[PDB]
């Protein structure tokens, strides 16, 4: 049982493997992050929700200090390791984003939450967790489903591994909403794109399916 998940998330860096579309995804995550934010290198970034740390790695490796946080024990062991083996400096601590806001408010030039909004309870907390955790003037990312979305991080894991991992889509004017009531300031949206034909992702306008919000303090 925790066997089996140990298993599972022991592929999480396997290209090749049942991870293969979350490897695909983060090059346009990752691409979009640094364009609207000016940059990673020299930041201090902060991503809430990194799972086995693809996109805390990735931004890593464009020189940023990344922190990743996530309350699901197997998937952050996966992290540390993987960062072990690559020599890449990440810290990975296991906390919710309330607790990490509530010891390092305003410390963080860059906030990205991509992946687990559409599965806790209270959304709408880790929106003003976020947007307490940046700096005046910094970046915070969003990225979730609309209806018609697809989680695919729980298409590869599963929903019985989810809810261990926690304690089904958002609507963007749900999330705008939020957004509003704090001192976060919306930018730009945009539509992550999938052909099932190709098997291909791509950014663009349109956000019935999956999207990503980028919002500054």
């Amino acid at each position: 049982e925790i066997a089996k998940f140990e298993a599972v998330a022991s592929r999480w860096w396997d290209l090749e493997g049942e991870f293969k579309p979350l490897h695909r995804i983060n090059p346009l995550r990752l691409g979009y992050i640094a364009e609207r934010a000016g940059g990673l290198f020299g930041k201090k970034v902060l991503d809430v929700g990194c799972g086995g740390g693809i996109l805390a790695e990735s931004m890593a490796r464009e020189g940023a200090t990344v922190t990743g946080l996530d309350m699901g024990f197997e998937p952050l062991q996966v992290a540390k390791l993987h960062a072990l083996e690559s020599g890449i400096q990440v810290d990975y601590v296991q906390e919710t984003v309330e607790e990490h806001a509530a010891k390092h408010a305003g410390q963080y030039d860059v906030v990205t939450c991509m992946e687990m909004l559409e599965h806790v309870p209270d959304p709408q907390s880790v929106v003003r967790a976020c947007a307490q955790l940046v700096k005046p003037g910094g970046d915070v990312f969003f990225s979730t489903l609309n209806r018609n979305g697809k989680s695919w991080l729980m298409a590869v894991v599963g929903a019985e591994y989810i809810l261990r991992m926690v304690p089904k889509f958002i609507k963007p004017a749900e999330l705008l909403g939020w957004v509003d009531q704090t001192s976060l300031k919306e930018r730009h949206i945009t539509g992550l794109h999938y052909n099932p034909i190709t098997n291909t992702f791509k950014l663009g306008p349109g956000v019935d399916v999956n999207y990503m919000l980028h919002t500054q303090n």
